[PDB]
């Protein structure tokens, strides 16, 4: 009888997942989910596969590899939700997932992963695992700005506020809510660096890049700066940063609309070759040489090993 739907929900709300989640909400959820049972060493996702399904993890550790011409494979380790960013991209898998011990769980498909985004509570609790798991491509880089205050610098992580449907023309038969999460672990063509205070303390300044489309040499700018730190640098410091990433990942010019008493995002722009035009006002600039950031070349190569870490993190 298809009453194993029952027993199904019953092993999913068990779940630290689903902690609080009553059995019978995910009855729906558990017709679309397949038993998953690996034994050790078993490939669970392998690289230059299509993306077919993603996995939610009840228990056994995996290890990420990363196989290439020039030698041997590049392995890591995620010690819970697998392979869900090329699932809903259809991209290519570019890494091989493996059974490090006995693994189990669960299998399912975009709509599957549709269903989960939609329940109560689960759009921000996937947002948090996403975010756990980049935070590990992360370290925060610790930089004096031009007052001698020092804060630090790193990407953006899924959830900080400050990350918030263009696009995303390349997802076929979307919902906002899929959209919303790729969004979220989108560094390739939406990237921002966020400044904090401590390393692990709250966001004060985000400045990112927004391409016009998907791959293209153009990108909208916009800096924000948290109203206590402007005039101390925080901005041109972030554009410095925007820059060693922008060049590294193939944006060609910066483009920007503002307020027009927004003062301190025009002297951000001014102080290359900006020239504002009436709406409101606008601008549009070239994208400088890596050469010409006023930072230590130190402070450049971290800050390019950062862009690489994240944007190879997400699979971009
Ligand atoms: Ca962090
Ligand atoms: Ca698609
Ligand atoms: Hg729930």
């Amino acid at each position: 009888v298809a009453e194993l739907t029952e027993v199904r929900a019953a092993d999913l709300a068990a779940l630290e997942f689903f902690t609080g989640c009553r059995p019978s909400a995910l009855e729906p959820l558990a017709t679309q989910l397949r038993p998953l049972k690996a034994e050790p060493g078993q490939v669970l996702i392998r690289q230059g596969d299509p993306a077919l399904t993603f996995m939610l993890i009840e228990s056994g550790r995996v290890q990420v590899s990363h196989a290439v011409a020039d030698g041997p494979p590049i392995v890591l380790d995620i010690e819970l939700i697998i392979g869900e960013i090329a699932l809903l991209r259809d991209a290519p898998r570019t890494a091989t997932v493996v059974a490090a011990e006995p693994v189990i769980g669960w299998v399912g498909d975009r709509d599957a992963f549709d269903t989960i985004l939609h329940l109560p509570g689960m759009f921000d609790r996937l947002v948090r695992i996403a975010r756990q798991r980049l935070a590990a491509f992360i370290t925060p880089i610790p930089v004096q700005v031009r007052t001698g205050e020092w804060f630090y610098l790193r990407p953006v992580l899924p959830g900080d506020v400050e990350r918030t449907y263009r696009r995303f023309q390349s997802v076929r038969k979307p919902t906002r809510a899929l959209l919303e999460y790729l969004f979220e672990v989108d560094y390739a063509d939406h990237f921002v660096w966020v400044m904090t205070e401590g390393a692990l303390g709250p966001v004060i300044a985000d400045a990112r890049f927004v391409r016009e489309g998907h791959n293209a040499t153009m990108a909208e700018v916009a800096f924000t700066v948290g109203d206590d730190y402007q005039g101390r640098g925080i901005g041109s410091f972030l554009m410095g940063a925007l820059i060693v990433s922008a060049n590294y990942v193939g944006v060609q010019r910066f483009n920007a609309r503002v307020l027009t008493d927004n003062m301190a995002m025009r002297k951000i722009m001014d102080r290359l070759g900006a020239v504002w035009v009436r709406e409101v006002v606008m601008t549009e600039v070239d994208v400088p040489p890596v050469d010409t950031v006023p930072f230590e070349p130190e402070l450049i190569d971290q800050i390019r090993d950062a862009t690489r870490k994240v944007i190879r993190a997400v699979s971009q």
